[PDB]
């Protein structure tokens, strides 16, 4: 999964 920052970041 590359795309684990664009759903759900370390920001939420």
């Amino acid at each position: 999964r590359p795309l684990d920052t664009v759903q759900r970041p370390k920001g939420y």
